[PDB]
DNA sequence: CCTTAAGAGAGTCATAGTTACTCCCGCCGTTTACCCGCG
DNA sequence: GGCATTTGGCTAT
RNA sequence: GGUGGACGGGCCACCCUUAACCCGGAAAAGGAACAUGUGUUCGGAAAAUAGCC
DNA sequence: CGCGGGTAAACGGCGGGAGTAACTATGACTCTCTTAAGGTAGCCAAATGCC
C-alpha cells in the first residue's frame, strides 16, 4: 500500500526504500513477489489499483473529503444513498435497482377505492344492501309501490328509498424420367465415359444396389490405398531440484511444441483451461446412454393441420451434377475437415481426382439412382468435453457427440443441400442456416421489438421457448412427411430416406477403444450437411402456423408471431392471453411431432405499460406443457444467440472487461515469450469479443477501457515503453506494426456495416419493425466514429454496393457459379489511418514511411520463428525509435537531462548515432557491412560471376577507391559498393545510392583494365540499417541471374541481417556501457 | 564503416447533451349520493 | 531440385 | 570469500554433502503413465450449416 | 313511487411542463520515463507442389 505520490517510497515490505513508485512496484513483483499493491492519494487517501491513474489524479485532488455536503430528504431503501429530490430517488432505484424499481411499478399500477376524503356514511348497509335489491325484485308489476318498502326499510325515508332501487338499479416431368433420358443422351455420346458399363443396367434396373456399392468400391479403395501415403509422413536424482527444473522444462516444451504445432487448441489450452482430457466414464455405459439416445425411432403421429411455406420447385433437381458443381462446393467445404471411419479426407479425393471427374461420375450415378452405397453410410461419433470440472468428468451431458461422416458422403450431401435449399424455399422468419446475417437480424429485431414496445408503451410478451434435442430427436418420419408436404419430388423424397437408412456408428472414446455400432433410429445425421437444411424444413410449420393463427407483437399492419434460429424459438405476442395462444401452438406442435419442450427449460418476461413506464412479469407465469416458464425478472438476464437479454434495459452490456482481464491474465500466466503471447492475444483472443462487442452495441467509452487494456498488457509483454506510440501495435504486419486490433476504431466499422448488412437485407417483416430513423442516425454516429467522411455517408436505405459479378454471360450455372457475397461500405481503413498518424508523428516516425507495405523489410515481424526474443524486441524499439538511448530518456523532459553520448562525445545519442556514427562500434559495423558483401558476393558465385572483392583501383590523383564488390560474367562489370544506412526519409537509400553511383563513376577505363570487360556498370547497394530492402536492388540482383523467388528470399534475408546486426550493435553499445560503468 | 531535432500515451476532471424514465398538475370527462319533476 | 505459391481466426445453432 | 540452485538479476542452502523460491528479453522433460534399470505413451482427438472479421 | 333528467365531489385517463441519474461525448489538462545477459551464430519460416 504506496503513498502515491512519493519521492523515496518506502516498501510496504522489510523496508528498503526505493527511488521511484514504478521502481517499488518493480522491487515488489521481483524481490517479494506482489502484483497487487495499491496505490492511496496521499491527499484524500483515494485507492486506485492503478499508480499513474493516483499520480494524475493527485494534482486536481481538491484536498481531503471534508464537510460532506448536506444529506438530501430521500433516502434509499437498499443502499441509503440521499438525493436532492424525489424524481433523483425513483431515477436512482430504476438504474441501480430494477428488481425494486419494478415492484414500486407494480404497487403503484394497482388500483383500489379508498375514497379519503368524504365518505358520507349510507344508512343502508348490508342488511339492507342485499334486502333492497330483494324487495325491489319483489314488488314488480306494481308500479307507484314503496308503500311496504318504506315499512321494510322506515329507518330512510321515501324519495331516497326510491333513490336507491335507482342506485342499486344503476349497477409433371417424372424427374426420374427426366434424369433417365439425360444420361440416354449424353451417353450416346462420348461425353461421360468413367464408367459407362455399370449405367446401362441402371436405366433398366437389374442390380442397381450392387451397381452402387461395386462402382463405390471399384472407385474408393483406390482413395482409400492413397490414405496410407498420408499416414506414412504422420508416424512421428542427484538433487531434488532437477526434478523442479524438469518439470518447468516440461511444461516449456509442451506449450512452445503445441505453439507451432497448432497453436489452436493452445489458444484454448491457455482460454478457457479446457485440457485434452479423454472421457472416462465406461464405454458401457456410454453404450448404454447413447443407444437408448438414438436407437429408438421417434413418434411423429402427424403433422396435424400444419402447413409448409410454399410449394416446392424440383427445376432444381432436373440438372445433373458437373464437375465445377463439385468444385465449387469442395472449395466451400472446411479444409482442414477430420476424417470419417475410413480415413479419407478432402485431400485424398482431390489428389485422386483433380479436375474432378469420377466423383462427378459417381455423384450423378448416385442422384440418378436415388440410393448411396452401403459403405459410406457409416460414421465415427465422438464425444468432445464441455468443461473440465472432474465431479462433471463423471457426468454423461459434459461431453457432446460430434458425428462425423465419409466425407465423399459430405461432399454429395452438400450438393444435394444446394438443390433442396433452393427447391424448398423456408419461412422468412427462421434466419438460422439461411444465407443471411441470422444472429444479426434476430438480435437486432429483438432489441428494437422490446424497445418500441417500452417506448409506445405497449404490451409485449417475450417467450424463449427451448426444443430439447431438436437435432437428436426430429424423427426421420417427420423429415420424410415434411418433404412431402411440399411436393418435393418423389425421387429426392427416396434419395433422403436412403440417406436416412442403416446408418450406424461407434462413439470413440479414448485412442482405439471405440463402442459398437448403434443404429442412429432417431434424429437427423449431425455432421451431415444437409441436417440443418432437413431440420429447418422439418420445423417450418410450426412458424407458419405460429405466423398464421398465432397472436404476435404489432408494429403497423405486420406482426411477427415467432422469431427462429434453427432450433432456437422466441415466441412474441401483445397480451398475456394471446402468448398463451402462440404457447398452445407450441405444445400442438410439440405433442404431434414428437420434441419435447419444458417450461423449466424455457424463461420469458411480459412488458406492460403504464402511465409513466412499464412493468415486468406483472402477472403469473406461463405454463408450457404444465410446469410454470422461468420468467425473467428486472436485473436478470438469458442468453439468447450468444446475448445478455435483461427486459429491463434490453441488451446487458457486461462482461467484456471481466473477460479480456481474465483472458490477458491467462495469456500472461503461460510459458510463452513475449511475442508469441502477443499472436495469440491478436489471433485468439480479441476475435472472441468481436461478437459480443458488436451485436450489443457497446459505445467508445468501454470499446476505449478495452483497448487500453489490451495496449497495456501487450506493451508490458513486449518490454515496450509507455510512451511507444499506438501505431507499432495497430498498423500492419504490413507495414512494420504488430497487427494487434484497434477495438476503438473496428468495432463502430463492424456496427455500422452490421446496420447497413441488416438494412439491406431480404425479410421483408423484419425491415417494417425496425425503427428506421434511429438506425440511420446511428448509422452516420458510428460512421463518423469509424473515421469515415462526414459527407459521403451511404444510405443504408437505398442499396449496397459489392456487386462485380461475371456479369457477362458466364458459362457456369447459377449451381457451379462461385456463392457471391456482399460487401458492405467501410468508414475507412482504420489500419491505414494508423500507419498515416505513425508517418506524422517526428522522432518515433523517422523513416518510418519506407515501411509502407513492404513484406521483404518486415517479414520478420510475421515470421520471427528463429530469432533471440531479446533481439526482436530491441528490433521494435528501433523500429519506433523507443529504445532506451539518452536521446529517448530526455524525450520532452528535454533539458532536464543530458542527450551526449555515453561513449563517445557526440552530441545526440540517437538510434541513428549507435548503429551508424559512433567510434565504438565501429568494428561491429565494419563486420556487418563485410558480411553482407559476403552474401551477396556468395550469391553472385551461385551464378558462376567472377569477383573482384575490394580491389585496389588508383585514378590520376592516386585517389585509391576500394568498391566493395565487382562482379564480372560474360563481358560484363557489374561494380557494386553496398552501404547500410539509416533510413530517416523516404528518398534517404536512393541518396546513398546515388553518392555511391556517383563517387565511381570516375573508374571507367581502370575498372576495363582490371575486370577485362567493357560493359562497365556501377550500382549501390542501400540496405536500411533498420531492416529496409530498397526495392531498386531488385536490379541488381536481376544482373546477376537470380530467380524472382530467390531474388524474394533474398532480399528478406539480407533485410533480416541488416536489422538483425544493427540490434547487435546496439547491444554491444549497451553492454560495453555496462561493463564500464563498474569500473 | 557512417549521420546530422523533435513525445507520445495514460489517466482523471469538467461541461454539455442523451436516454429513459419520474413526478406532478390540470382538465376532462366519469362514477356516486341526493334533488327535482312526478305520473 | 530450383522455382512458385501459400499460409488464418471467432460467433450462432 | 567460493560453489550449487539449467542460464542472467535476486534470494537462498552448503562449505566437497543441496531443502525451498521470485522476476526475466532465459527456459524443447533427471516431470508423469504402460511394459524390466531401460524402450513406448503425454494426441495435431473437433463434424456440419450460415454469419462475421 | 317509479321513472327519467340534472348534480358537488373525490378520482381514473391523458396531454403537458419541468426534472434528474447514470451514461456518453468532447475538451483541457496533468502525469510517466535511468533499465539493464550475452550469445553461439548460420536465416531455417515451413509446407506443398511442379516442371
Ligand atoms: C451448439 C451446436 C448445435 N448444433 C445443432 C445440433 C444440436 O442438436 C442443436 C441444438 O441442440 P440443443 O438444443 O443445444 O440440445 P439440448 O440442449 O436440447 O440437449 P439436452 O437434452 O442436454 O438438453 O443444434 C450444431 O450443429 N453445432 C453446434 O455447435
Ligand atoms: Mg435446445
Ligand atoms: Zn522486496
Ligand atoms: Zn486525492
Ligand atoms: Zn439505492
Ligand atoms: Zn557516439
Amino acid at each position: 500500500m504506496v503513498t502515491v505520490p512519493d519521492k523515496n517510497p518506502p516498501c510496504p515490505c522489510c523496508g528498503t526504500r526505493v527511488n521511484s513508485v514504478l521502481n517499488l512496484i518493480e522491487h515488489l513483483k521481483v524481490s517479494h513477489g506482489k502484483r497487487g499493491v495499491c496505490f492511496r492519494c496521499a491527499k484524500c487517501g483515494k485507492e486506485n489499483s492503478n499508480y499513474h491513474s493516483v499520480v494524475c489524479h493527485f494534482p486536481k485532488c481538491r484536498g481531503p473529503e471534508t464537510e460532506k455536503a448536506p444529506a438530501g430528504e430521500w433516502i434509499c431503501e437498499v443502499c441509503n444513498r440521499d438525493f436532492t429530490t424525489k424524481i433523483g430517488l425513483g431515477q436512482h432505484k430504476r438504474l441501480a435497482h430494477p428488481a425494486v424499481r419494478n415492484q414500486e411499478r407494480i404497487v403503484a399500477s394497482q388500483p383500489k377505492e379508498t375514497s379519503n376524503r368524504g365518505a358520507h356514511k349510507r344508512c343502508w348497509t348490508k342488511e339492507e344492501e342485499e334486502l333492497l335489491i330483494r324487495l325491489e325484485a319483489q314488488f314488480e308489476g306494481n308500479k307507484n309501490i314503496n308503500k311496504l318498502i318504506a315499512e321494510h326499510i322506515t329507518t330512510k325515508t321515501a324519495k331516497q328509498i326510491s333513490d336507491k332501487r335507482r342506485l342499486l338499479s344503476r349497477k409433371e416431368e417424372q424427374l426420374q424420367a427426366y434424369y433417365k433420358k439425360t444420361l440416354e443422351e449424353r451417353l450416346s455420346a462420348g461425353a461421360l465415359n468413367t464408367f459407362p458399363r455399370a449405367f446401362k443396367q441402371v436405366m433398366e434396373g437389374r442390380d442397381i444396389k450392387l451397381v452402387i456399392n461395386q462402382t463405390a468400391q471399384d472407385c474408393f479403395g483406390c482413395l482409400e490405398s492413397i490414405s496410407q501415403i498420408r499416414t506414412a509422413t504422420r508416424d512421428k536424482p542427484f538433487q531434488k531440484w532437477m526434478k523442479d527444473r524438469a518439470i518447468k522444462k516440461g511444461n516449456y516444451l509442451r506449450f512452445q511444441r503445441l505453439f507451432y504445432l497448432d497453436r489452436g487448441k493452445l489458444a484454448k489450452i491457455i482460454l478457457d483451461d479446457i485440457e485434452c482430457l479423454s472421457c472416462d466414464i465406461p464405454l458401457s455405459e456410454i453404450y448404454s446412454v447413447f443407444k437408448t439416445r438414438w436407437e429408438t425411432t421417434g413418434s411423429f403421429k402427424s403433422l396435424g393441420d400444419f402447413k409448409t411455406y410454399g410449394k416446392a420447385d424440383n427445376t432444381a433437381f432436373r440438372e445433373l451434377i458437373t464437375a465445377k458443381e463439385i468444385e465449387k462446393n469442395v472449395q466451400e467445404m472446411s479444409k482442414g475437415s477430420a476424417p470419417g471411419p475410413d480415413g479419407i479426407t478432402l485431400g485424398d479425393v482431390v489428389k485422386m481426382d483433380p479436375e474432378f471427374s469420377r466423383t462427378m461420375e459417381i455423384f450423378n450415378l448416385w442422384l440418378t439412382t436415388g440410393k448411396i452405397p452401403d459403405m459410406v453410410r457409416g460414421c465415427r461419433t465422438v464425444l468432445i468435453p464441455k468443461s473440465s470440472k472432474p465431479d462433471r468428468l463423471k457426468d454423461i451431458n459434459n461431453w457432446r457427440p460430434i458425428t462425423i461422416g465419409s466425407i465423399l458422403l459430405r461432399l454429395f450431401s452438400r450438393i444435394v443441400t444446394a438443390r433442396l435449399s433452393k427447391a424448398c424455399p423456408l419461412n422468412p422468419r427462421q434466419r438460422g442456416f439461411i444465407r443471411a446475417a441470422g444472429c444479426s437480424e434476430n438480435l437486432k429485431l429483438l432489441q428494437t421489438i422490446i424497445w418500441s414496445a417500452k417506448r409506445e408503451h405497449r404490451p409485449l410478451g417475450v417467450v424463449f421457448v427451448d426444443i430439447a434435442k431438436a437435432f437428436d430427436t426430429v424423427s426421420h418420419q417427420h423429415i420424410i412427411h415434411a418433404l412431402q408436404q411440399r411436393e418435393v419430388d418423389p425421387h429426392i423424397v427416396g434419395l433422403v430416406s436412403n440417406m436416412y437408412e442403416n446408418i450406424s456408428t461407434y462413439i470413440t472414446t479414448k485412442r482405439n477403444t471405440h463402442t459398437d455400432k448403434i443404429q442412429i433410429r432417431v434424429g437427423v445425421k449431425q455432421g451431415d450437411p444437409m441436417s440443418p437444411l432437413l431440420f429447418n424444413l422439418a420445423m417450418d410449420p410450426l412458424l407458419c402456423k405460429l405466423e398464421e393463427s398465432g397472436k404476435g407483437y404489432h408494429r403497423g399492419q405486420s406482426s411477427i408471431t415467432a422469431m427462429a434460429f434453427a432450433d432456437d424459438l422466441v415466441l412474441l405476442s401483445d397480451s398475456w392471453e394471446n402468448m398463451n395462444t402462440n404457447i398452445s401452438i407450441l405444445e400442438t406442435f410439440c405433442n404431434l411431432t414428437g420434441l419435447k419442450t419444458q417450461g423449466q427449460k424455457c424463461h420469458g418476461f411480459y412488458i406492460k405499460p403504464t402511465k409513466d413506464s412499464y412493468t415486468i412479469n406483472d402477472c403469473a407465469a406461463w405454463t408450457i406443457n404444465g410446469t410454470p416458464l422461468n420468467m425473467i425478472d428486472p436485473g436478470e438476464s438469458e442468453k439468447y444467440l450468444g446475448l445478455q437479454f435483461d427486459p429491463w434495459i434490453g441488451i446487458a452490456r457486461s462482461g467484456l472487461s471481466t473477460k479480456l482481464d481474465f483472458w490477458l491474465q491467462r495469456i500472461d500466466q503461460a510459458p510463452l515469450k513475449p511475442l508469441q503471447k502477443t499472436d495469440i492475444l491478436k489471433t485468439y483472443t480479441i476475435p472472441r469479443l468481436i461478437y459480443i462487442a458488436d451485436h450489443s452495441e457497446v459505445k467508445t467509452a468501454l470499446l476505449e477501457t478495452l483497448d487500453q487494456k489490451i495496449r497495456t498488457a501487450v506493451k508490458e509483454w513486449l518490454h515496450l515503453p509507455p510512451c511507444t506510440c499506438d501505431a507499432i501495435l495497430y498498423s500492419s504486419t504490413r507495414d512494420g506494426g504488430l497487427g494487434i486490433t484497434k477495438l476503438a476504431g473496428l468495432i463502430p466499422s463492424v456496427q455500422a456495416r452490421r446496420l447497413h448488412r441488416i438494412a439491406q437485407s431480404s425479410d421483408d417483416t423484419m425491415k417494417c419493425f425496425m425503427e428506421k430513423e434511429k438506425m440511420e442516425q446511428l448509422h452516420k454516429k458510428l460512421w463518423i466514429q469509424a473515421g469515415g467522411d462526414r459527407e459521403n455517408i451511404p444510405s443504408i436505405w437505398e442499396a449496397p454496393p459489392s456487386s462485380e459479378p461475371p456479369n457477362n454471360v458466364s458459362t457456369n450455372s447459377e449451381w457451379e457459379a462461385p456463392t457471391q457475397k456482399d460487401k458492405f461500405p467501410k468508414p475507412c481503413n482504420w489500419r491505414k489511418n494508423e500507419f498515416k498518424k505513425w508517418t506524422k508523428l517526428a522522432s518515433q516516425g523517422r523513416g518510418i514511411v519506407n515501411f509502407e507495405r513492404d513484406k521483404i523489410s518486415n517479414h520478420w515481424i510475421q515470421y520471427y520463428r528463429r530469432i533471440p526474443h531479446r533481439k526482436l524486441l530491441t528490433a521494435l524499439q528501433l523500429r519506433a525509435n523507443v529504445y532506451p538511448t539518452r536521446e529517448f530518456l530526455a524525450r520532452g523532459r528535454q533539458d532536464q537531462y543530458i542527450k551526449a553520448c555515453r561513449h563517445c562525445d557526440a552530441d545526440i545519442e540517437s538510434c541513428a548515432h549507435i548503429i551508424g556514427n559512433c567510434p565504438v562500434t565501429q568494428d561491429a559495423r565494419i563486420k556487418r557491412h563485410n558480411y553482407i558483401c559476403e552474401l551477396l558476393l556468395e550469391e553472385a558465385k551461385k551464378k558462376d560471376w567472377v569477383v573482384f572483392k575490394e580491389p585496389h583501383i588508383r585514378d590520376s590523383n592516386k585517389e585509391l577507391y576500394k568498391p566493395d564488390l565487382i562482379f564480372v560474367k560474360d563481358a560484363r562489370a557489374l561494380v557494386v559498393d553496398v552501404t547500410v544506412r539509416y533510413e530517416a526519409a523516404k528518398s534517404s537509400l536512393e541518396e546513398a545510392a546515388a553518392e555511391k553511383v556517383r563517387k565511381y563513376k570516375h573508374l571507367e577505363t581502370e575498372v576495363r583494365h582490371l575486370t577485362n570487360a567493357k560493359d562497365v556498370t556501377f550500382v549501390g547497394f542501400p540496405l536500411g540499417a533498420r531492416g529496409k530492402w530498397h526495392q531498386d536492388n531488385f536490379k541488381l540482383l536481376t544482373e546477376l541471374g537470380l530467380s524472382k523467388s530467390r531474388q524474394v528470399k533474398m532480399a528478406e534475408t539480407f533485410s533480416t541481417v541488416a536489422l538483425f546486426s544493427s540490434v547487435d550493435i546496439v547491444h554491444m553499445f549497451a553492454s560495453r556501457a555496462r561493463k564500464s560503468m563498474v569500473m
